[PDB]
């Protein structure tokens, strides 16, 4: 028995890659694709991989993909279209508050992958303000039942938050909140220790968010999901993942960074259960999609854009994609689970490579005349 | 004779360049177009060059241009063209196993580069797949008597495929296998350790690939090419290049990196020798080629494209000219054999550098108002 | 359960100290008393640890402490006190053949620590020269029986060692080798190679040893056990370590760099089983003890002294003390096992710290007047 | 043969150990007893090393060992022995014209190790000042014929050393001269344009010279007779290493690093070829050795100590001790020349590593009561 008294189980596994810590202590603030991660070995099908993550320190989910509250993505209607997939959604504070009830009401008051409560109803949670009037916001939340909210401001470090969670912690002890936006450490410790039940990490690297080009803030996203993800863990607190996200590879490894779920705001956008309705520019069948830093929210500045994007039909035949695509990756990465995938990460296990910029053009598709490419 | 005696015989050889180990251990994930072979001392002809490589551990050709095994590129045709030049061709597995099999039998039953094995019938190998129903297909290829087969996969590092080593090694000792596809060293001693024959090494970084786009796995090619070749000749064992090909420059390097062979997919399509015919889109004359994780190989996920490419006519004038490129950059690098350029890479003596973006743009055709790029 | 779905079992556990890959490959020659072993987190008494190691491929043993051969320090004496307490020993090659004959015939015509074979006759191992006449001793020791053998020898990598193994593995295929010394990767490969059961790593670092400042050979001792059992490991075998032994601590931070057994020549010389008997200077009961590279082996150059060293009583009064010395470092490092502790070695588990000269020497005793050191 | 063509006829050869520039660019200047050098291969037996080693552009030795020109270590005595032996000797300038002049008549007017010339006189060298007067005696000094001349300084750039190399390559073109003291390859450069034939590298590290604690000039020795060799072998000059020799060791590390030849000054003083004659003090039987930067040569400044060390009886017992040490030195890394050792110390197969304090007080003896050390 000799050749197990030497190591023990393990085998030799070569030295070849670079672990999370040695990627993101040199300085250099890589985004989603500007690394990689190498496989490993797998024992296992495609179809047991378990992809159930964690929102908040007592909700979890059946799916990571949660979407973003804009007024130009969510309502009720893809918040009961994701809460029938294992998603969750939030309503944008962007409406009276009044609509905002009903649109919550609307929602509850509503294929195995469930997401629904102790009392079989759906879980959904909003978005709420952090000035002063928001208070009459959430209380009528509250009356309406809602389950977790979010704090949403361009900046998660404010007294103002703060104050809010005090206020919202002692009134209100079984709701919970996700604090947000942060991108460091010192703030999301500033965020933790006021009773912040989740985070939601990075601002800047949205599709529509400018605020990098306009107020000089923020950092990439990867950086920031890995190292917000590396402190929260120190006090069992999950982190939320927006922007930057245009594939099924980027949320991948977004959640593989340390993040257990992945906020959705542009490729969520255009369904079928996003608001408005179609229109047509050069024959393209497209809706259109704005965030709340545009001017068009209602001597201000402004932090985003006003646009559109293409369509993708119904989130029922896409999101199934997506679930397919983090269990192909959560398969060759090697892990049965997204849980060992993080668990593989930070044990060092798992392990990336930086790519430079030639590598990236190849990564995509390239030497061809011209191609279809169609996803599913 | 103290002339002699300081040193002997080796001049002073001043240390400008990098070795391969100081290239790939500075954690950038470098490809083909992002580094380059700095030029040594020659004192030979460029016509002497001898091209010849291995294939496995028994197989060795007269060049080392060996094809890529998809439904839009390879037949018996280019399988019997690629024979009398040297290489060896693989026919793809998309297809009914009877018609694998008498593609294999039209291949040999059927100039001085021979790739003709004793009884001088040609050297023909073929792909298989993984999963269990497989053994069917290769069981009649045997009766068809291919001599190496590929099982093809785009994670080599499954229970299954090792599972399948074990059942072709036990049954069949002569025939012999290509694992893959790997881009790690762990994945390539979980491999070698099976038993396999030769690795073909290299995922995502296809003409066709989007897996790094969509399921965030894989790595740079080049350096994945140096790396798992320099793990495989710890224990003899040859590597197959795939992916990242736009050119005579690329397999040069590519096969300068480690590699004994490369494998052409795109760079090898569109000829008259590939399946299917020519059509015409805006007056070129073009042929449609796609691989297999596009969803047109027959709830499912897609880890490749559909398009086409421009035509290169018949690689009998085609694949002379990739021999003349590599004939000539094993010159002007300075060894009079590949073996000779693997020996003088591993041994430091052979010395590469990076190259930036900059040195990218200029490295090809620059400051001027048209040009027309004739190769040959 | 959101708590275990971020990570998964294992805490935050910070990054304080250094992994032995980063502590051994930054350049310095460290040896045993340069660096230390930081401890973890104990969950288990001290009674329990099980000190099970492996000396050769088929061959383990109830205690890591094996003797080295050499005429001053081991005969059938220690070999029959060792074996009794777990242990191995060697009979020095410093005689007559028949004498090495009837001295390894008397330890087998001969508590719990058991090392006895299957039909309960004792493991007794001997050393073995390389030049052609040895033959005929390893012949009539083979008829005596003896079990392991040690080709010693100053170097390892010889044409003449690596053809005594291949003369032993055809004609005694259950007879098992030692090769050595080796102290470096290349020559571990080109023993392992050839059919090498177990190594015994380290020369020049001996107490008698001055063949580093001699010959100018050698390595530090701890890089060369860290780095022989790094690449033994790879092929499942095992190490030995020899030289700068001088306390239980030593030995203990030697097996946990990869080390399974370690060779003690100077700690164990001057017992009652040692050979010769005690004489007296300056009224200290001391033993004379000397190496073979010493000119009193029997235009010679000379690779050990002669010498002596004070005594140390019977040694089943002292390996007690040694075993529980390498049971308690077990314990405050965190492990059960020995195998568990490389295990969390090559794991990246255990860490290590890199120790300066003035910490050296605060390490020890200081900043007092006098004391009595009495370790049991 | 497929075995052959990935690498050709070279084995994997693992990489450890550092090579020379790697060692010598860290910037720590590194002595003797500081390093060591990292075995490899031997296919060889002791007896078959051939030291032959050159000592200027046309005239090479059968050993590498030469004295140095002090007045209390050599004369025609110990010349006509290291003649015998295969070194040379050089008679110091301490002395008058005549007397320097009939001591190189005595040698010259006189055991297979040869060193002597075409006409079998015997080669010897002597030392020459730098001041005007000088003249006189080196025309005196060819009058008696001798063939290499020593243009012994404190430091080797200056304006009157490289006028007198003017001055004798002019005059004497046959008659051949060695420069020196130089550390440094800026002062290496300005002593070989002018015409040297050979240098003589180390200042300040001598057993004598305090010139470092005096002065503050100098370097560390080891890396001086890196540096200055690797430059010197660019215009194909030997280099001679003079002080911080203590034993065999530190010449065979020494002459390892890129010296062709040594110079041995303290370690061959206290012979019977040595001036004057012995004296006891405590009853050691020692003779008095003294540099000539102490005052006792004839407002000065003094960089020397007058002092005296043990004797080690006639070279001719002694200096096979030394040939037989180099000679087993380079066995055990592995050259069959000194040629093939500097060949392989460039080419970077032969490594070295560095060496703390600890692991230099543990690659002496220790452990240990008391002990005779006898090197033969
Ligand atoms: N990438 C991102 O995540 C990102 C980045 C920028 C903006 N945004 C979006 O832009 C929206 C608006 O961002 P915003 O926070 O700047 O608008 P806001 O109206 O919520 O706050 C405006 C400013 O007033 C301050 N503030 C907050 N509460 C206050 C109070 N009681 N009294 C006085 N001042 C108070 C804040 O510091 C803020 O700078 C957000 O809903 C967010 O979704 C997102
Ligand atoms: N750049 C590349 O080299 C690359 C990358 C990706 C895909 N591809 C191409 O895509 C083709 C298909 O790739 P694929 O391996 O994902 O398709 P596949 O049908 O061969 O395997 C599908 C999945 O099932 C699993 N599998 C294998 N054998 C199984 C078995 N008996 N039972 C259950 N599950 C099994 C595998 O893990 C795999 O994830 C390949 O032929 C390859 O050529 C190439
Ligand atoms: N720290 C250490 O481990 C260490 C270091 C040095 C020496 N030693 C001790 O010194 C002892 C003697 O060492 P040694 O190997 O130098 O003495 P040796 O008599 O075994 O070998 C002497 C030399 O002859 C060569 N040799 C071996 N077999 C030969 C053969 N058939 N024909 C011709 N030459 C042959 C070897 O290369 C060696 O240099 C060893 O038993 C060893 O225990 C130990
Ligand atoms: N480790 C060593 O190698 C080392 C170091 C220091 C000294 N030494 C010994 O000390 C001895 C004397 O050393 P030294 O060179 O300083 O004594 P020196 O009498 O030869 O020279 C004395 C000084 O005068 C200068 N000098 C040389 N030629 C001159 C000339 N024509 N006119 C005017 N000035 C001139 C020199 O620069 C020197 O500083 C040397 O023989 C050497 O062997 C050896
Ligand atoms: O108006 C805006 N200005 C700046 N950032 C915004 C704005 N609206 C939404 N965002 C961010 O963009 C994210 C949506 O991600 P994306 O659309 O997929 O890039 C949200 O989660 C917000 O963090
Ligand atoms: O469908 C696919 N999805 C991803 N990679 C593919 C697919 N088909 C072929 N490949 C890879 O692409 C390589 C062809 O190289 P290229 O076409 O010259 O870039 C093959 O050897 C495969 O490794
Ligand atoms: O004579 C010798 N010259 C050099 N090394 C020796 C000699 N004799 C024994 N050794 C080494 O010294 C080791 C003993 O370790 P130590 O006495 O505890 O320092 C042995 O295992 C040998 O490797
Ligand atoms: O008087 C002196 N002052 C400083 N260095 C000296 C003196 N005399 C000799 N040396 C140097 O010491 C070397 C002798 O080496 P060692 O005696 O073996 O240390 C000579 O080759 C000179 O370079």
């Amino acid at each position: 028995m000799a050749d197990y008294l030497i190591s023990g189980g393990t085998s030799y596994v070569p030295d070849d890659g670079l672990t999370a810590q040695q990627l993101f202590n040199c300085g250099d603030g890589l985004t989603y694709n500007d690394f990689l991660i190498l496989p490993g070995y797998i024992d296992f099908t495609a179809d047991q991989v378990d992809l159930t993550s964690a929102l908040t320190k007592k909700i979890t989910l059946k799916t990571p993909l949660v979407s973003s509250p804009m007024d130009t993505v969510t309502e009720a209607g893809m918040a009961i279209a994701m809460a029938l997939t294992g998603g969750i959604g939030f309503i944008h504070h962007n409406c009276t508050p009044e609509f905002q009830a009903n649109e919550v009401r609307k929602v509850k008051k509503y294929y195995p992958l469930a997401s629904k409560d102790a009392k079989k109803q759906l879980l959904c949670g909003a978005a709420i303000g952090t000035h002063e009037d928001d208070k009459y916001r959430l209380d009528l939340l509250a009356q309406a039942g809602v389950d977790v909210v979010v704090l949403d401001s361009s900046q998660g470090n404010s007294i103002f938050q703060i104050n809010m969670i005090k206020y919202i912690k002692d009134k209100y002890p079984n709701l919970q909140v996700i604090g947000g936006n942060v991108v460091t450490a010192a703030q999301a410790k500033n965020l933790i220790d006021a009773g912040v039940d989740a985070l939601r990490v990075g601002m800047g690297s949205g599709s529509i968010c400018i605020t990098q080009e306009v107020l000089a803030c923020g950092r990439p996203q990867a950086t920031a999901v890995y190292k917000v993800s590396e402190y929260a863990r120190r006090f069992g607190v999950p982190v939320i993942a927006d922007g930057g996200i245009q594939n099924v590879g980027h949320i991948a490894k977004a959640l593989a960074l340390g993040a257990s779920t992945v906020m959705m705001g542009s490729l969520l956008a255009a369904t079928t259960e996003a608001p408005g309705e179609y229109f047509f520019s050069d024959g393209i069948r497209l809706k259109k999609y704005r965030g709340m830093g545009s001017l068009d929210a209602m001597i201000k500045v402004a932090q985003g854009v006003s646009g559109a994007v293409q369509d993708k039909g119904s989130i029922h035949k896409f999101v199934p994609y997506l679930i397919a695509g983090i269990q192909h990756s959560c398969q060759d990465i090697g892990a049965k689970s997204l849980t060992q995938v993080r668990a593989m990460m930070y044990s060092g296990e798992l392990k990336f490579e930086k790519r430079t910029s030639s590598a990236q053009v190849e990564g995509g598709v390239h030497s061809l005349h011209s191609y279809e490419k169609r996803l599913f």
